[PDB]
């Protein structure tokens, strides 16, 4: 492969990466105590669960997997109407809503194997959409219903996590989960998977991640990395690191990577929500005392992002500079 993509020797991946046996898969349709009660140690102990019977159609996950591989299928003449100036987009501020594929990479400066297509989500109106792909002509109509009901199961899952904490429900219901970013990751056959990374260890930034894989690739580190099943039918939930500073570190955030296969392609599909740019993060007040000090001093969100998207030295090299205590 072309030395762009080489990783550093360190963050290279080992080639037999054992299946996380122990990742939580949380079946949504049991008794709303022990949804919160398992949502809850699953937030506390790894980060990183899986719910199933989550009451988002399989067929809409079906339908909005086709259109997303049909986008990565389109010829270059139609996948240049996507990159400004002639040339992908770098996930920088400000990262803009409309429809773009981006290229990323850290700065021993390589770049993932891996294309995105990102866009917003929320709130759904004509100009937004008119702003996503026009091709393949269902991806509008089918990413509008896919976004409004990932957004739907999500904020379930943010008000499950509000009972396990004691937060009165709908406390992310505000400007902490106004952007909606869809990031639709192509990962193409690699001829040299040793050398690469489709994306290199990190948390999400934002506050909460939906993910839907149907093939594996995405790890999560535990500094063992282990192998996190793809079921098609589920979503990965990955914690930001907004959320482990507003819980006070009461709940991990998911440190994940993706590796390349040699072989076959994958597509997944990533709902990453979270604040508004103009938000003030900090721990949550509410939780606070003389035993559980703030760990973090209120920070821009703004601020933030910039040092999240840039810096790469460590995992939480974006909340370094608001540690406190
Ligand atoms: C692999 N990268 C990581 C970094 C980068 O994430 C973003 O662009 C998110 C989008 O909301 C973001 C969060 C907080 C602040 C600014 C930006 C793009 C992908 C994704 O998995 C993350
Ligand atoms: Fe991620
Ligand atoms: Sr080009
Ligand atoms: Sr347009």
């Amino acid at each position: 492969v072309s030395e762009s993509f080489v990783a550093p020797l360190e963050k290279r991946a080992e080639n037999d990466v054992p299946l996380g046996n122990d990742v939580p898969i949380i079946d949504l349709q049991q008794d709303h105590l022990v949804v919160v009660q398992q949502i809850t140690k699953a937030c506390q102990d790894f980060g990183l669960f899986q719910v199933i019977n989550h009451g988002l159609p399989e067929k809409l996950m079906a339908e909005t997997m086709d259109v997303c591989k049909e986008f990565f299928a389109l010829p270059a003449e139609e996948k240049e109407k996507l990159q400004p100036k002639g040339e992908p987009a770098k996930f920088e501020l400000p990262l803009e809503q409309k429809a773009k594929l981006y290229v990323e990479g850290e700065q021993e400066a390589f770049l993932y194997w891996k294309d995105t297509l990102a866009h917003g989500c929320h709130p759904l109106d004509e100009e937004l959409v008119n702003s996503w792909p026009e091709k393949p002509a269902t991806y509008r109509e089918v990413v509008a219903k896919y976004s409004v009901e990932v957004r739907k199961l999500t904020m379930r899952i943010l008000d499950y996590i509000c009972e396990g904490l004691g937060l009165k429900l709908g406390y992310f219901d505000n400007e902490l989960s106004q952007i909606q970013m869809m990031l639709t990751n192509y990962y193409p056959p690699c001829p040299d998977p040793s050398s690469t990374l489709g994306s290199g260890g990190h948390y999400d930034g934002n506050l909460i991640t939906l993910l839907q894989q149907n093939l594996p690739g995405l790890q999560q580190l535990i500094a063992k990395w282990i192998a996190v099943e793809p079921i098609p039918t589920a979503f990965v939930v990955n914690l930001g690191l907004t959320l482990k500073v507003i819980t006070n570190e009461k709940f991990e955030g998911s440190i994940h990577r993706v590796v390349t296969n040699p072989t076959r392609d994958r597509v997944s599909i990533a709902t990453l929500i979270g604040p508004d740019y103009s938000c003030t993060i900090e721990p949550a007040k509410e939780l606070l005392s003389q035993d559980n000090p703030p760990l973090y001093k209120p920070y821009s969100y703004a601020e933030f992002g910039e040092i999240y998207l840039s810096d790469k030295s460590d995992y939480d090299a974006g909340v370094k500079p608001y540690k406190i205590n």
